């Protein structure tokens, strides 16, 4: 089980181009597609409504759901967490130098942190919350996009703006905080 989840994160950093496309400028954006990508299908399946994208210092990206959050159940067959079964075999995971998740689920915040999509310890719980849903930050992989891992704050708004037109009723917000002292945000919103 967790043999097969190593060889697989080499697979993704061995052949990263066959996964995202390309390791250029259009690559890196990908990352962002496939993480909101999930938050979209939790909405699609009824229970998010709220997106939130940032662009942090040093090129993070956070990527915010009020969905159900990522399920920790351990998984029987891999005796780990759903969500370390979930995001260890994740493209975005493997392709990126640092990788977080908060998941907000059972009235209670757990944590797990990765590096190319190596669990760095057991998921924690870290506090207590009233609200639901998922929060992932990750480092794009400099070894992996070797030419650049600046965002292109323009793509990612133009390419949110679709995504909140074709999934009406979802909340899709951008937000660039690189620059502490110009923050810029544009929020989507489609009947
Ligand atoms: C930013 C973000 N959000 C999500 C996400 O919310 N995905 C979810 N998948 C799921 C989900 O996927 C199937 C599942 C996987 C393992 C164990 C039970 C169900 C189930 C349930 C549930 O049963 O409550 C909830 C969620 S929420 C993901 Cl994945 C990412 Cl990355
Ligand atoms: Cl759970």
């Amino acid at each position: 089980g967790q043999i097969q989840v190593l060889e697989g994160l080499e697979a993704v950093r061995k052949r990263p181009g066959m996964y995202i496309g390309s390791t250029s400028e259009r690559g890196l954006h990908h990352l962002v597609w496939e993480i909101v990508d999930n938050s979209i299908d939790e909405a699609l399946a009824g229970y998010a409504n709220q997106i939130e994208v940032v662009i942090e210092k040093d090129n993070w990206i956070k990527v915010t759901d009020n969905g159900r959050g990522i399920p920790v159940d351990i998984q029987e067959k891999m005796g780990r967490p759903a969500v370390e079964v979930i995001l260890t075999s994740s493209v975005v995971n493997a392709l990126s130098q640092d990788l977080e998740v908060y998941v907000h689920r059972n009235e209670t915040i757990y944590h797990q942190a990765y590096k190319k999509g190596v669990p760095q310890f057991d998921l924690k719980e870290v506090g207590t919350t009233d609200k639901t849903g998922t929060v992932i930050r990750f480092k794009a992989d400099g070894e992996i996009f070797t030419e650049t891992t600046v965002y292109n704050y323009e793509t990612l708004q133009q390419r949110i703006r679709e995504l909140a037109f074709l999934n009406k009723g979802i909340q899709i917000t951008l937000r660039d905080e690189r620059d502490e002292e110009n923050v810029r945000e544009d929020s989507y919103h489609y009947e």
